[PDB]
């Protein structure tokens, strides 16, 4: 069955890669394209300026861009995904909600709110359970279905967590965690980056400190709220790097687990192989079975060799080897495919759509 | 005028060492050793000059020597080592029985409890254990023993030189991490690095973290042998990647102290800053007294905008904030020329010209 699908700041960076992937998706109808009164009442081809490798179909290059409010064809939208810049997306986003309908947001504005989840769709799909409970409880007395808001992190915060969720399953909570990045251009100019190196992105060490916690967080008494793990039970540090790099956000992660003793390298690595997210066993159609590669040549991954190889998985993973302040450290090649903004918020959507709340 | 003699001439480190001397009065370049495959040849012929700056003329028709200890290496007050580690171990103990002063970049020898470790902005006192040796044959047998020291490559010196000040003003540092990324500065092809990220230097991690406890370590109660920090009260976590950067490494690095409790952001730029190493109160030439460069826009150092400009530091440090898991974390960028094995060597051997140990 086909869900009809919409998508907020469409000409974007973010929009240009959700549009391209429901494209191939035979679950999910483009119905409706937003963008500012600079985009409206043109055709998609002729408002965005495609910044993808890959064309687009002309069906999809014809359909004409509309303004950003929940009117006609966005109110017969299912699933509303948003790439909408952050100036106007606390607006926008909150009233699409309030007309009742179902958003996947990758703005950053709602992310820390505390009824909203912050979903890694490979991760920490049962945080949906909240929307789940509120939406389905709803409907069964009667009334209209609520309408909702669900976040997607960052590729940064989804490649640090995504090893850690099977970790955390069979070895139990993480108190100890460091994450230095290197991660890639895909604005930055080539003036910038070229032969060299920028050690600051504005606000992505602490948006990686704090939504990790909310992700391997938890929830309150009441089931409405989150309460993201305290920073007395789980300490983060993040430093994030800018590298000449075109594609792939490499990750040197240390870890140290609460409960003793730390296990041996091999029970990590078979732990992070042997893994299946929660969305692969729901039949999920855009999710990996396994969603970590775990690789033995001691120089990898690499961005560059990498990249295509393992882009079915989440993450690659390489040189797992016990740590000499923490327990473990390792190196993380995140795949945009995967776990990037475009490809969680599909997940997401498909997730929404098993489990019947859209 | 002190004559320098360098083994390994033909090599990367060597062509450093001639270039620099070239440019220093206090030196004269008079015996230049490499391969028998080299041996009998002009240095222009028998070298190719993988280097930015070209070499006077007149040094290019030194002709090149065996690595022995013979003729012109007999006559040289100090011979310095670029030979790669599979025949230095050999060659170098040579030059010592020979009674001959050798300064190596070379791993051979570092780990041996009486030869001095030294990145010589940082340990320069650890000198007074050859010293104490040489005053003792002199008083024994009237000449000189014959001694090495070596020198840690320049990942291992731009961690340590900020460490350095700190220590000495708020006590030991028990925690430590540090994830670099290094500038190609076996070798490196453009082939493997551009537009790509290595995680893995092979050795460098391992030396990153065992030569950091012994160059912050002490000595001997009776000044005869080294003694490395233990592994307990030091842990020192390394994780090195090559990323495609001419110039300049850069190392993220994090920091606890022993002494609790934990000194203030503020005590901690203004100690980097008024940090003068001992070799410049020693009158050394090629000393900074201005040893650290601290930074403070929000995205600085970066290689390419610092290299340069910053090129007459030990290191350039920014990015100076307290941390999460440990006390501070903050970004170094290494500068060659001072930290590098040509300028650690000319100035070891600064240190020990002035203290006539020569
Ligand atoms: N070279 C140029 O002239 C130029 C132009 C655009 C972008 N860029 C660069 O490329 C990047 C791509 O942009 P981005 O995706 O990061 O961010 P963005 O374009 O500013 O915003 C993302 C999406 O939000 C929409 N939007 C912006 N303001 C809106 C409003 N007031 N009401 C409704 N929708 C609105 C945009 O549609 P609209 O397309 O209608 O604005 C776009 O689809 C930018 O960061 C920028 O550096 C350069």
């Amino acid at each position: 069955s086909v869900k009809k699908a919409g998508v907020l700041g469409a000409t974007g960076s973010v929009g240009q890669r959700f549009i391209l992937l429901l494209s191939k998706h035979p679950e999910f109808e483009i119905h409706a394209l937003g963008a500012s009164s600079r985009s409206a009442g043109k055709k998609y081809k002729d408002a965005a300026s495609w910044k993808q490798t890959e064309t687009l179909p002309e069906t999809e290059q014809d359909i004409v861009v509309q303004e950003c409010k929940p009117e006609g064809n966005f109110l017969e939208c299912d699933v509303v995904f948003s790439g909408l810049d952050a100036d106007v997306a606390g607006d926008i986003e909150k009233s699409f909600v309030e007309a009742g309908l179902a958003v996947v947001s990758n703005a950053k504005n709602y992310r820390r709110e505390k009824d909203v989840p912050l979903v890694v769709p490979i991760v920490n799909p049962e945080h949906i359970d909240v929307v789940e409970n509120k939406v389905k409880q709803a409907v069964s007395k009667g009334g209209k279905k609520p309408g909702f808001i669900i976040c997607i992190s960052n590729c940064s915060t989804a490649g640090l967590v995504a090893p850690l969720k099977p970790l955390v399953e069979k070895f139990g909570p993480i108190d100890a965690l460091t994450t230095t990045t290197l991660q890639a251009i895909s604005g930055v100019s080539g003036m910038d980056i070229l032969d060299n190196i920028v050690p600051y992105i504005s606000g992505e060490e602490d948006k990686l400190e704090w939504e990790t916690k909310k992700i391997l967080g938890g929830v309150n008494a009441e089931g409405t709220e989150f309460v993201p793990i305290p920073e007395s039970e789980m300490k983060v540090s993040a430093q994030c790097n800018r590298v000449p790099v075109i594609d792939g956000h490499t990750e040197c992660i240390s870890l140290r687990f609460a409960n003793r003793p730390a296990p041996s390298v091999e029970d990590v690595k078979q732990c992070l192989r042997e893994y299946e997210c929660a969305a692969s066993k729901l039949g999920c159609h855009s999710a990996p079975k396994q969603t970590i590669h775990v690789l033995d040549q001691p120089d990898r991954p690499q961005p560059r060799l990498d990249r295509d190889r393992d882009s079915g998985y989440g993450v690659s993973v390489g040189r797992i080897r016990e740590d000499s302040l923490l327990d473990f450290k390792m190196v993380v090649l995140s795949h945009n495919t995967i776990i990037g903004a475009a490809g969680a918020g599909i997940l997401i959507a498909e997730i929404l759509k098993a489990k019947n709340i859209i």
